């Protein structure tokens, strides 16, 4: 990917990292069951 | 968000998903690091 989209993507991640809010929207579902694909959970 | 960026995203986790080898590079650690942090592991 070209390496604006990566600073951003560093950036969305800082974000969550802090406050997850973001994630547990209709919005980001799709966000939600990769990560849980993976085996990891989205913490509240 | 911005839609076009949501819609970036989502072509990014499409592409993982086909190609889960894009995240093994140093540029991605991040990314790893936070699914790790959720209990996850990237695919090989």
């Amino acid at each position: 990917m070209d390496p604006r989209k990566v600073s951003e993507l560093r950036a969305f991640v800082k974000m969550c990292r802090q406050d997850p809010s973001v994630l547990h929207t209709e919005e980001m579902r799709f966000l939600r069951e990769w990560v849980e694909s993976m085996g990891g959970k989205v913490p509240p």
